């Protein structure tokens, strides 16, 4: 078996293994990479996303999101509360000041415990989940717009033709902008591109583990729990480092810097935080493996969840037992 500790791997394909990504998804895959939950693809020194980011500072932010936490330092949920309007130049500056800035630090490893001493502390302003894309329409390789689409490959391997649709997401981070422990919507695979600025720190928790992680949230988050047999799909909770080895939990960490992707596998847990003004770009794909953990995918049917159009089918077709009972908690 390959990768048996579930570690994180590193990928430098050539131009040439840069053609074809679902072949190449499916070498990282040979390698035992998914073990892990998450991989890093550093992209062939000729390939380039885009020209050049000095055109990007009037895309508009609708609702930044500004993330206010409760609990302790390091065992908190946090909710997103919506602040009005701004272009990405506007973001970027707020994102550099003296209230939000980066603070001094030797390395990465010092901004983490930084960030995990002090995050509940503040409440930085996330322009998240942006309908768009940064690759240009000139780039064939990695193009996250250009990806063959989820409904696809469900008709493909299942023969079933279903409605919905398929599109990137742009995120505009800053200093301590979190991301909540999860999987992805359906178990499916995700891809990041981190276009330009600071870095991104990522922990995974291995597939193969995933349940532990998920009966430690219920013990930590018990009024939650009590609410939704699911709710970890609300994208709310923090675990530190620190406290899932005092709790025996399996994960590994990870920080992406600019020009790396990073894929997420099926039903691997992760959560992370940015180093300071960055933009990243995220899209879900599947496989013909994801489909298996489709089938088997828990569902929030509280109401608190709500996502979007294009998983009324995956659900529909995939887990009809579930389905209306989900379809209530969508309305
Ligand atoms: O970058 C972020 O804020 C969160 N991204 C992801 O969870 C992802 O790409 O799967
Ligand atoms: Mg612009
Ligand atoms: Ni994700
Ligand atoms: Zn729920």
């Amino acid at each position: 078996a390959q990768n048996p500790n579930c570690n994180i791997m590193i990928f430098h394909p050539t131009k040439e293994e840069f053609n074809d990504f679902d072949k190449y998804i499916a070498y990282m895959e040979s390698q035992g990479a998914h073990r892990a939950g998450l991989a890093k693809i550093i992209p062939p020194k000729e390939w380039k996303a885009r020209e050049t980011y000095d055109n990007i500072s009037e895309i508009l932010i609708a609702t930044p999101l500004q993330q206010v936490a409760s609990g302790r330092a390091g065992v908190f949920t946090q909710y997103h509360k919506k602040k009005k309007a701004m272009t990405v130049g506007e973001y970027r500056h707020l994102a550099n000041s003296k209230k939000y800035q980066t603070p001094p630090h030797q390395n990465f490893e010092d901004l983490e415990r930084k960030y995990w001493k002090n995050r509940i502390y503040n409440s930085p302003i996330y322009g998240a989940d942006i309908s768009g894309s940064l690759f240009d329409e000139n780039t064939k390789q990695w193009n996250l717009g250009h990806l063959g689409t989820i409904q696809d490959l469900l008709e493909k391997e299942c023969g079933v033709v279903i409605e919905g649709v398929n599109t990137p997401y742009l995120y505009f981070g800053m200093w301590k902008t979190t991301f909540a422990w999860h999987t992805e919507d359906m178990d499916l695979y995700s891809i990041n591109y981190l276009h330009l600025g600071e870095p991104k720190t990522w922990y995974v928790v291995p597939p193969e583990h995933g349940q532990r992680l998920e009966r430690l949230a219920r013990e930590l988050f018990p009024g939650s729990s009590r609410g939704c047999g699911a709710f970890l799909r609300h994208k709310v909770a923090l675990i530190s480092p620190t406290v899932l080895k005092e709790n025996g939990i399996p994960f590994n960490r990870i920080t992406q810097e600019a020009g790396e992707f990073m894929v997420t596998f099926p039903y691997g847990y992760h959560a992370g935080f940015n180093h300071g003004f960055n933009c990243a770009e995220a899209i879900n794909f599947a496989t013909p493996r994801w489909i298996d953990y489709g089938k088997m995918a828990s569902q929030c049917s509280c109401g608190e969840a709500r996502v979007t159009f294009s998983m009324d089918a995956f659900v529909r077709i995939l887990q009809p037992e579930r389905y209306d009972l989900w379809k209530r908690g969508q309305d």
